[PDB]
């Protein structure tokens, strides 16, 4: 009968719907690519090459930049989240790092599916450290930030590796606090918090 005509809060009770886009392209092993025509960082990075045709379609869908891409493998049934650099293949070519191919469980010439997904940026991410040497760095936090920049999308199930000074480090997202059931975390700038927790009970003797 009577209405207060007043609204209080209600924002918390609102759930944001992620953005999902699907694309199909053929992937090729970047490893076979000549070093001269390829970048070393790209080989160990999480950036992939896609056609401009897909990007144009995304704009129509009003996808905010940066754009996130997700890889789907029918053969393994597992889907990893890959990052995107720039579109240079007019015909429609997809390139991925050698390590990524192993995770996807697909061999050269295999089809690769890329879907655009947008996440509200997780709040907490748990990363698995490797070797005490990694934690021996004066500014380990800085290294982490660099890794996030390299990878547009981060998945708990996906294992990301960073190569520094010719060295490769394995970082595994054991557990993260997400805002969606997708169980995917992607931090563009720095809205994601990372913590290092030593899961290895082995100790290496000091050499002197």
């Amino acid at each position: 009968m009577f209405s207060g005509f007043s609204s209080f809060g209600g924002g918390n009770g609102f759930v944001n719907m992620p953005q999902t886009f699907e694309e199909f392209f053929r992937c090729y092993p970047i490893a076979m690519m000549n070093d001269r025509i390829r970048k070393d960082d790209a080989n160990f990075g999480g950036k992939i090459f896609l056609p401009p045709s897909a990007l144009s379609k995304l704009s129509m869908l009003n996808i905010r930049y940066p754009m996130l891409f997700k890889l789907t493998a029918n053969e393994t049934g597992r889907v990893t989240h890959g990052g995107v650099l720039e579109f240079i293949a007019e015909e429609g070519r997809v390139y991925l790092p050698q390590w990524m191919m192993e995770t996807l469980g697909i061999q050269p010439g295999s089809l690769l599916q890329i879907s655009s997904t947008d996440v509200p940026l997780g709040q907490f991410v748990k990363l698995e450290p490797q070797s005490v040497d990694f934690l021996d760095i004066s500014d380990p936090k800085a290294v982490l930030e660099n890794v996030l920049r390299n990878f547009s999308t981060l998945t708990v199930d996906d294992v990301i590796e960073i190569s520094y000074n010719g060295k490769t480090f394995k970082i595994k997202i054991l557990e993260v606090k997400p805002e969606s059931s997708s169980k995917s975390i992607c931090v563009i700038e720095t809205d994601l918090v990372t913590d290092f927790a030593p899961p290895v009970g082995y100790v290496e003797p000091d050499y002197k």
